[PDB]
C-alpha cells in the first residue's frame, strides 16, 4: 500500500510519464534496454534480441496496464485484484519458467525509462513513489503466478 503523499505523486508524474503515446516510448525503452542489459531475458520472452519488434508491442502493453493500476491507486483492493489476475495469465506465457527475480532488474530498467523521460520531475520523492508502486504492482502479479 502507498501513503496519501506517495499516492499524490505517481498520480501527478504518471500524466506526464503517459505523455501523448499512453507511455509506449517508455515501454518500448524499458524492454529494450532491459533486454540489452540481460541478453539470457531473450529466451524467456520468446523474443530473438533487443531489436524484436515484439519488445516494442510488448513495452506498449506493460506500460497500459501500469496506466490501469494507477487509476486504482484509491483502491488497492481493485489495483491488487486486476495486477493478480494478470499474474494468473502470466502462467501461459513465455519459453523459460517465469521468475519472481526476474521483476527486480525489469523495475530498475521501467524507473530509467521514466527518467529518461520526464527528466527533472522524476525527483526523490517520484523517485521513492514509483519504487514503492512498483513493489505494489509487481509484487501482486507475481502473487497470481505463484499461484
Ligand atoms: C520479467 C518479468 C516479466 C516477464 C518475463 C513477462 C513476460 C510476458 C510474456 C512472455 C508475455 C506475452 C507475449 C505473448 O502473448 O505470447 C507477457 C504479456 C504481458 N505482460 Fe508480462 N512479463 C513480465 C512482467 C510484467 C509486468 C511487471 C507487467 C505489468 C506491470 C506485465 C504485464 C503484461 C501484459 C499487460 C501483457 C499482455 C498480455 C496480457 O494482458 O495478458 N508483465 N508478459
Amino acid at each position: 500500500g502507498l501513503s496519501a503523499a506517495q499516492r499524490q505523486v505517481i498520480a501527478a508524474t504518471w500524466k506526464d510519464i503517459a505523455g501523448a503515446d499512453n507511455g509506449a516510448g517508455v515501454g518500448k525503452k524499458c524492454l529494450i534496454k532491459f533486454l540489452s542489459a540481460h541478453p539470457q531475458m531473450a529466451a524467456v520472452f520468446g523474443f530473438s534480441g533487443a531489436s524484436d519488434p515484439g519488445v516494442a508491442a510488448l513495452g506498449a502493453k506493460v506500460l497500459a496496464q501500469i496506466g490501469v493500476a494507477v487509476s486504482h491507486l484509491g483502491d488497492e483492493g481493485k489495483m491488487v485484484a486486476q495486477m493478480k489476475a494478470v499474474g494468473v495469465r502470466h502462467k501461459g506465457y513465455g519459453n523459460k519458467h517465469i521468475k519472481a527475480q526476474y521483476f527486480e532488474p525489469l523495475g530498475a530498467s521501467l524507473l530509467s525509462a521514466m527518467e529518461h523521460r520526464i527528466g527533472g520531475k522524476m525527483n526523490a520523492a517520484a523517485k521513492d513513489a514509483w519504487a514503492a508502486a512498483y513493489a505494489d504492482i509487481s509484487g501482486a502479479l507475481i502473487s497470481g503466478l505463484q499461484s
